């Protein structure tokens, strides 16, 4: 029984274009949804003014570090519609409640942090006592929504490379002592939630998951896995934008394959196998993959052959759908086909995708059904844990999903 999860964003639904919402969810074709994202009482300067003024509110009248909901108009207000089940909430919560109703063997997890809320915990780990305040109040809120099966951590990262945290600027980068402590607080929260959640399984006789988003390359060396599996279910590792439209440095942003036309030598497998290499155990790892594509405008001396590793462009596409270098799959399929000039490539030897419009030097890279299936096979033969994506609603048809199981649990 395989791993096949799926990403749910919890702003998707108030884009008109796509207006995405729990009951799109292909549940039968999953084993798991992750609800993105919650966070914690803790300091988002580098998140934008709305996430900053939705986390003041939350945080009010609580202790610091104590986990919480962002969104809450997401979350527990908005109506999706009426459900069976008696719960007092509306919002997207209600309609998870309904969904673990109908399909009762599905896992459903909230994920605590991701890119811009990552922040906060790095304040978080500098104080036991304030790890011990999100792992207590994260599985007190599991508990009240308890539909939830656990907790997903999604902290970017521990030892850096976040936003907030990057190596290569002076004013952010982390000290080789904060690093370090760094390491050992992951370790420390990780053992400290699980026991926290064990309690809960003492008190409701259910099981719980905790799991966490592993990042790739610097970015997975910065935990300490020997110490640290032993306590966690499953590892998702991001092997997705590897690149994208913050640089020039043009290509993949989620190959399959390493080769010797990847930059840096980059590929889900080699960055997979360092994983494994790290002592995370493959049954562990789930492989992701995007239902999104990354985009760059001004590609240089390219002409629609083979991505090589020194291929770069002016800049990222300074358009997208609703945020600018980022595509989303069904985007992709309606308005960015061959009658737009964007041809259809496919990279067989990395398994991925890519689209290049000559006359506006345009170089898209995405994912698709044969890149998805590459990448389940993969993940059967290297005895890995399953396949996830980032993220659902780019997929609002479930065709892709469709790949993902039909491959997976094959």
């Amino acid at each position: 029984q395989k791993v096949v999860a799926g990403y749910f964003a919890d702003w998707q639904y108030a884009n008109a274009e796509n207006p995405y919402t729990v009951k799109d969810i292909p549940a039968d074709k999953l084993t798991h949804v992750i609800y993105a994202f919650l966070s914690m009482a803790g300091p988002h300067t580098g998140a934008s003014e709305t996430v900053q003024n939705l986390v003041a509110k939350q945080a009010e009248g609580k202790d610091p570090y104590t986990a919480i909901i962002v969104d809450t108009e997401a979350a527990l207000e908005k109506n999706f519609g009426a459900v069976s089940v008696n719960v007092p909430y509306k919002g997207h919560f209600a309609q998870l409640a309904e969904m673990k109703k109908q399909h009762p063997d599905l896992k459903i997890l909230p994920s605590f942090g991701g890119w811009t809320m990552s922040e906060p915990f790095h304040a978080m780990a500098k104080n036991k006592q304030a790890m011990d305040q999100f792992s207590k109040s994260a599985v007190e809120l599991i508990a009240q929504y308890d539909f939830f099966d656990g907790i997903d951590l999604d902290w970017e990262y521990p030892g850096g490379g976040g936003l907030t945290t990057s190596p290569w600027n002076p004013d952010t980068k982390l000290s080789d002592e904060q690093k370090a402590s760094e390491r050992e607080a992951f370790t420390y929260l990780v053992k400290t939630m699980r026991a926290e959640l064990d309690e809960l399984t003492n008190q409701t006789k259910r099981e719980y998951e905790l799991s966490t988003a592993v990042g790739v390359g610097p970015k997975a060396a910065g935990i300490d896995w020997k110490a640290a599996e032993p306590y966690l279910t499953n590892m998702f590792a991001m092997t997705y934008d590897f690149l994208g439209g913050w640089g020039q440095q043009t290509g993949h942003t989620t190959n399959l394959h390493a080769t010797e036309r990847s930059w840096w030598g980059m590929g889900a497998d080699v960055f997979i196998n360092q994983m494994i290499e790290l002592g995370i155990p493959s049954e562990k790892l789930v492989i992701g993959a995007a239902f999104y594509g990354r985009g760059w405008q001004g590609t240089k001396d390219f002409s629609g052959g083979l991505p090589t590793q020194d291929l770069v462009s002016e800049q990222g596409a300074q358009f997208g759908t609703g945020e600018n270098g980022y595509f989303m799959f069904w985007d992709l399929v309606k308005n960015y086909g061959a009658k737009q000039g964007y041809e259809y490539k496919y990279d067989e030897q990395s398994q991925a995708p890519y689209l290049w419009n000559p006359e506006k030097k345009v170089f898209i890279s995405y994912e698709d059904q044969r890149s998805i299936k590459a990448k389940a096979n993969w993940a059967k033969q290297a005895n890995l844990g399953g396949i996830f994506t980032w993220e659902l609603s780019g997929d609002p048809k479930g065709e892709l999903v469709e790949v993902m199981y039909q491959e997976m649990q094959k």
